[PDB]
């Protein structure tokens, strides 16, 4: 439905605003830096912190974001009803490393 | 012509990537943390610390843009050969606060 | 007496352990980054942003300072009561420029 | 002797300095504030990250800090000539979770 549509996009940008109030926010050297909305997509920004580790372990932080977000009862929830978070993991020098969607799919068996 | 659209994304291209290297850079509350390009402009993207002035000082934050990219010898070559900035800033929470193109029309008088 | 200069004591002990909960915090380009105590003094270690300002503005980080302290109600009264304020300030690098007792005489005329 | 103790001192002053200039540096969630010097003691204050972390990992902090001291050659030379370095590391309030001297000592078995 259109009405489905529109709840899932007011859904994406209250939980993007919910999210941007407590930034920025670390998880080892992951930094939150922004939170916004598109449609139906939760786009959450990192800065993977490539100068303080001095590696790039792409596979892990694919791998993490996938587990870490499906394993999260909100989150999950929230991919189940349609709602899709993008990834987007930037390194110390803000090039893109990581552009990856995470959706109810994601959880998955395949 | 297409051809010098097309020299104007290289060079758009090729001076995102000089501006990257350098990065972060701090200009006072300025924290520079990303820089692209999209087709002939180059996309600034920088924190203005809120968290740290307790202000947010918009009108500034404008006029001082139009003046330092105008006033820059490169940028002022480049803006008149048809290259555009593009100018964002976020507050401390990652919130888009200033959205601003520079062309070359931004320095002349009117 | 013994007791006057104990209760100083406790009272620098307490107020570092206050203002230690809050840090860092940022004004401007001075980030407080540790408070401690020593006998009857208050221990504020900053940051000056060096890097962001290309400035060493010492005359002005030495007058403001006497200023701030001498102006704040809480700090004016600890003071005047025996407390006094140690003021050390590094650059970016680590290495001090600023390292200044505030004293109850630093409020007064001379 | 003076004479060799003398050295030790002036020995203790230069690499402190040296190590000055390239600060600050991260090691993961440990960042290089601070370095200074005192008669034959090289003092490094770094900050431990607890806000990323959400933990305070002392036992790995000073293991990993006498292995990684003893193992670098010029550190291991160095503290065999009778230099030492004072380890200090604070949490993210600046307040300080470790103290620990290395010495020629720490690398030897017992
Ligand atoms: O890794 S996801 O399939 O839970
Ligand atoms: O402020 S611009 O017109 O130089
Ligand atoms: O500057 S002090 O004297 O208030
Ligand atoms: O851990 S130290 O003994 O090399």
């Amino acid at each position: 439905n259109g009405e489905k549509e529109r709840q899932l996009e007011l859904m994406a940008s209250n939980r993007a605003g919910v999210l941007s109030a407590g930034l920025p926010i670390e998880y080892g050297p992951l930094k939150v830096m922004r939170i916004s909305s598109s449609k139906n997509i939760v786009e959450i920004m990192m800065i993977y912190n490539t100068d303080a580790t001095g590696a790039k372990p792409t596979q892990e932080l694919l791998s993490t974001s996938v587990s870490k977000y499906c394993e999260d009862a909100t989150v999950r929830n929230q991919l189940d009803m349609g709602l899709m978070y993008r990834i987007k993991i930037r390194n110390s020098r803000g090039q893109l490393i990581i552009d990856e969607m995470v959706t109810a799919a994601s959880c998955q068996p395949q």
